[PDB]
């Protein structure tokens, strides 16, 4: 495979049109309306109004995607 | 080299009880309405009525869930 070995990475876009990312997570969770992703750093986020849309093995990207279109 | 990236690995309980699932997979998507996914082997899926529940970074295990809960 690739030269060198890294966790997954998550991308997603909030309700004000801007963007945010966060690398190097030990595990992402659809629940209760919203995305919850943990890291290696012992954080942790949420992110409301949110669903995993996609995940790229190929790369290690995980996409999120808002559950409403309204 | 040594240590290189690897594949994730999918699983699913069906309307039966049994459970199914899918090893070394390039990609996963969610379209709300069902799961597709993709393998090493060229070979594609499909799975009505799920979406992506969670991705476990610490195993490779990628988990779908129903997408309606009533």
């Amino acid at each position: 495979g690739p030269g060198s070995m890294c966790m997954a990475k998550v991308v997603l876009t909030k309700a004000d049109g801007g963007r945010v990312e966060i690398g190097d997570v030990l595990e992402v969770r659809a629940e209760g309306g919203a995305v919850r992703v943990t890291t290696l750093f012992d954080e942790e986020h949420a992110f409301p109004g949110l669903a995993i849309g996609r995940v790229d093995l190929r790369s290690g990207v995980i996409s999120l995607i808002e559950e409403q279109n309204r």
